[PDB]
C-alpha cells in the first residue's frame, strides 16, 4: 500500500500539516532527518494514519507516483540538503513542495534546476501559525501549473475556508510567485502590527487609557469594519494578567524581532520602483526598537514635548479608529500595487482578486477587510491602485481629516507615528498632479548634466545653467 | 614618450576628471569604448595634453610603468568588461583605480582577485558632478594601504580643498570601504534634495511664493547656517528661463530619475538593521514621482483639504528654514549611524570625522554643515549618533518646535512632507526609552509562539494568552 503524499520535517509546522492532511482522510508518510522527532510524533498521535519512515529511500518508495513530497525543513542549506537527499530516488514527474518561508529567488533557482532534471517544484507559502497549519492555513503555491493541479485536491481539503465556503488556496503563478506572495503577506502583516502599535501609543499616551480600557476599545473596534484577527488578539493581550495581578504586556521587553520577510518585501519594493513607505517604515520601527541601549541613552539626553490635551475622549478614540482603518487602506494599496509590479517583472500574470480571496481566512492578516479588496479587484481586475476603487475612495473622503488630526496631535505631543505619517504623505503625493520632483530634476541636470523632460515638448533636454 | 596616467570612460565625469588631471601638468592617455566620444573630447579641447587611443592595447602600452589607469565607466557589466579587457596587457605591479559608482560588494570581490593576480587596486568614490570632476572632487579611496600610497600623490593633486586648504581625499579603509562611503554620500544627497523639495512645496503651498520669491528665500537661507552647494544651485534654478521666457522649473516634467546608489543605501540599511527612514523615503518619493500618469489620474478623483492659514510670512519662512536644517541633522545622524554599522559589519574601522572632513568641499553635499559633523566626531570619535553631540542636541532643542509646527501645518493642508514627517517620527522614536514594540512582541508570541523577553527577569518566555 502506498501513500498519496509524504511530509519531510517533523518540527511543529511539518507535523501539524501532516496531521491536517491525515484529518481529511489520507494516510500520510512522514520522515525527519533525526529519527527522534518522528518517533515522538507517532507517540503523541496514536490512532492517526501517519506511517513513519526512517530512511529517505524507504520514505520515497512509500509514495504513489507522481510522488507528492512536502518539505517543511530549515530554509537555506537544509532545504537544498533535503532536496539533494531525495533526488536519487525520484522519478521524472515527481513533485517536491517547499512550504518553508523561502526567499522567492531561491525558489526560482530551485524550480529551474529541478525542471532540467525532470522534477516539478512548487514553492508555497503557508500562513496561519502552528494552529493554522493544523486546522486550516492560507496556502499560496507557485510552480508548474500541472503539478499544482495534481496536488490541488489535497491542498483544498486542508486549507482554511472563507465565509462563502471557498478554500483559501489558489494557483498563484509560475516558479516563485507563491513564495513572493507569502513574502508580501508578511510585509503587510508588519504594517498592520505597526499601525495597531501606533494606535496603542496614541490611546495610552494621549488619553491615558488603562489596559482594561484598551481591551474594551479594541473589542468595540473588532465589532465594526476593522474586524480582524490581529485586532481580536490585541484585545486578548490587553486583558492578560501576570501572577502579581498586573498585566503581562507591560513587562515585555520592547525589542521587536523579525525573520526577514518584512525586510525582503521592502528590498523588493526598492528593486521594483514601488513606493512602499508604510511597510518599510514598519520594518524600520522594529529596527529602532531593537536599538534599545541607544534609545535609553538618548532618552537621558534629548528633550521633547509631552502629550497635549486630547479633548473629548470618545471623539479622540473615533479619530484614532478612523486613522487606523485609512492607514490600513493605504498600506494595502501600496502592497497590491507592488504585487502588480512584481507580476510584470517576473512574468506571473497574477490574479489580484484571487490573492485577496485566499487572505480572507487562515492567514495572519485575515479580516473582513479582505472582502472589500476582493470586491474592488472583481469589479476592476487591473485596477492600478486600490485608492481609486469606489469604496476606498469614499473611506478616504470621510476619514482623512481624522487621520490628519491624529498625526498633527501626535507630532505636537512627541508620540512617534511613522506609519500614520507615511499614510498621509503617500495619500497627498499620489493625488498630486505635480510634485516637487521638477526641482529635483533641475538640480540633477545642473550638477550632473543628467537631462530632463518637459511637460510641453517631447524629448530630453539639457540646460547650461 | 609615455603618459603618466590614463583614463578609461569619457562620459561627463571621466572626461572632466581627465581634464582635471591634465590641468595639474600631466599628459593623459584617454580611451572610450565608443570611440566617437574620444574624438569629441579631443576636438573640444584643443591644446590640452590629452592623447587619444582607439584600442585598449595601445592605450595600455602608452602608459609609463608601473601603470596608473583610472576607470570612470558605467557601473556593472560595463566596468567589469572594461577591467577584464585591460588585464592581458598589464604587468604585475600595475595600478588599477575604479572610480566609477561601483556597488561595494563588487569591489570587495575584485580587490581580492586583482591583488592575488599581482596588481595594485583601489576602488574609489569620486563626487562632485561635472564641475567638481573638472575642478576638484571629493575622493574616497579604499583598498590595501600600500595601493593607496601609490596613488595618494596624484589623487591629492586633483581633489578639492576645503576652505581651510585640506585636500578632500583620505584613505577610507580596506577593500570596498571607499565605494560604500560613496554610496552613502549619494543616499545623503537624495535626502538633502528631498528635504529641499519639501521646503519648496511648503513655501509654494503655504505662501504661494513666486519663483522670484523662492529664489530670494533660498538666497537668504544660503547666507546663513544652511549654506550649501545644493541650496546655492537651487536659488539659481528658480530664476532660470528658457528662450520663450518660461521659467524652466515650471516646464520640467516632475519625474525624478535615479541611477541606483540611493536605492542601494536603503537596501544596505535594511540588511544592516539601521532605521534609515529619511533617505529611504526620499527614494520612494522619486519612485512615486515616476508614476506621473497615475498621479494625474488620481488628482481628478481623490479628495483633499486646502492649504491652511500660514500666518505671518516671515515667521512661516523661518519655521520652514528651521525644519529643513533639523531635517538635515536627522538625515545625517541616520546616515552616519549606518556608516558605523557598516564599518562594524565589513570590518573597516572607519574614521567618521575624516569622512565628514572630505565632504566639506568637492562633493554634491558640500556645505559648512559638514564642519559641525567633523567637530562632533573629532571630540567623540565613537559617538553613537550625532543627535547626542552638543551642537546638534542644542539645535534639536531650539528647532524641533518649528519642525513639529511645519509638519502639522502640512498635514492639515494636504502638502506632502515625507522626510520632514519621518524626521519627527525618528526623533521621537530614538529618544523613547519605551516603544509599543512590547505589543508587537506579545502578538508574535500569540500567533507564532516566537517567545519574548521580560524587563524584570532573565530568559525567554512563552505565554498562553487565553
Ligand atoms: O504568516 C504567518 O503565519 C507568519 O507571518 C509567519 O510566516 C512568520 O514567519 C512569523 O510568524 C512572523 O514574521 P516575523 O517573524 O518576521 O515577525
Ligand atoms: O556624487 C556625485 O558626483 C553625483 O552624486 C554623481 O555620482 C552622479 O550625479 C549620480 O548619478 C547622481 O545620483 P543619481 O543619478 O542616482 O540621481
Amino acid at each position: 500500500s502506498k501513500q498519496q503524499i509524504g511530509v519531510v520535517g517533523m518540527a511543529v509546522m511539518g507535523r501539524n500539516l501532516a496531521l491536517n492532511i491525515e484529518s481529511r482522510g489520507y494516510t500520510v508518510s512522514i520522515f525527519n532527518r533525526s529519527r527522534e522527532k518522528t518517533e515522538e510524533v507517532i507517540a503523541e498521535n496514536p490512532g492517526k494514519k501517519l506511517v513513519p519512515y526512517y530512511t529517505v529511500k524507504e520514505f520515497v518508495e512509500s509514495l504513489e507516483t507522481p510522488r507528492r513530497i512536502l518539505l517543511m525543513v530549515k530554509a537555506g542549506a537544509g532545504t537544498d540538503a533535503a532536496i539533494d537527499s531525495l533526488k536519487p530516488y525520484l522519478d521524472k514527474g515527481d513533485i517536491i513542495i517547499d512550504g518553508g518561508n523561502t526567499f522567492f529567488q531561491d525558489t526560482i533557482r530551485r524550480n529551474r534546476e529541478l525542471s532540467a532534471e525532470g522534477f516539478n517544484f512548487i514553492g508555497t507559502g503557508v500562513s496561519g501559525g502552528e494552529e493554522g497549519a493544523l486546522k486550516g492555513p492560507s496556502i499560496m503555491p507557485g510552480g508548474q501549473k500541472e503539478a499544482y493541479e495534481l496536488v490541488a485536491p489535497i491542498l483544498t481539503k486542508i486549507a482554511a475556508v472563507a465565509e462563502d465556503g471557498e478554500p483559501c488556496v489558489t494557483y498563484i503563478g509560475a516558479d516563485g510567485a507563491g513564495h513572493y506572495v507569502k513574502m508580501v503577506h508578511n510585509g503587510i502583516e508588519y504594517g498592520d502590527m505597526q499601525l495597531i502599535a501606533e494606535a496603542y501609543s496614541l490611546l495610552k499616551g494621549g488619553l491615558n487609557l488603562t489596559n482594561e480600557e484598551l481591551a474594551q476599545t479594541f473589542t468595540e473596534w473588532n465589532n465594526g469594519e476593522l474586524s480582524s484577527y490581529l485586532i481580536d488578539i490585541t484585545k486578548d493581550i490587553f486583558t492578560k494578567k501576570d501572577e502579581d495581578g498586573n498585566y503581562l504586556v507591560d513587562v515585555i521587553l520592547d525589542e521587536a524581532a523579525n525573520k526577514g520577510t518584512g525586510k525582503w518585501t521592502s528590498q523588493s519594493a526598492l528593486d521594483l520602483g514601488e513606493p512602499l513607505s508604510l511597510i518599510t517604515e514598519s520594518v524600520f520601527a522594529r529596527y529602532i526598537s531593537s536599538l534599545k541601549d541607544q534609545r535609553v541613552a538618548a532618552s537621558k539626553v534629548l528633550s521633547g514635548p509631552q502629550a497635549q490635551p486630547a479633548g473629548d475622549k470618545a471623539e479622540f478614540i473615533e479619530k484614532v479608529r478612523r486613522a487606523l482603518y485609512l492607514g490600513k487602506i493605504v498600506s494595502y494599496a501600496q502592497g497590491f500595487s507592488q504585487l502588480r509590479a512584481a507580476s510584470e517583472e517576473y512574468n506571473w500574470d497574477l490574479n489580484y482578486g484571487e490573492i485577496a480571496k485566499i487572505f480572507r481566512a487562515g492567514c495572519i492578516i485575515r479580516a473582513q477587510f479582505l472582502q472589500k479588496i476582493t470586491d474592488a479587484c472583481a469589479e476592476n481586475p487591473q485596477i492600478a491602485n486600490l485608492l481609486l476603487a469606489p469604496y476606498f475612495k469614499q473611506i478616504a473622503d470621510d476619514y482623512q481629516q481624522a487621520l490628519r488630526d491624529v498625526v498633527a496631535y501626535a507630532v505636537q505631543n512627541g508620540i512617534p507615528v511613522p506609519t500614520f505619517s507615511a499614510a498621509v504623505a503617500y495619500y497627498d503625493s499620489y493625488r498630486a498632479a505635480v510634485l516637487p520632483a521638477n526641482l529635483i530634476q533641475a538640480q540633477r541636470d545642473y550638477f550632473g548634466a543628467h537631462t530632463y523632460k518637459r511637460i510641453d515638448k517631447e524629448g530630453v533636454f539639457h540646460t547650461e545653467w
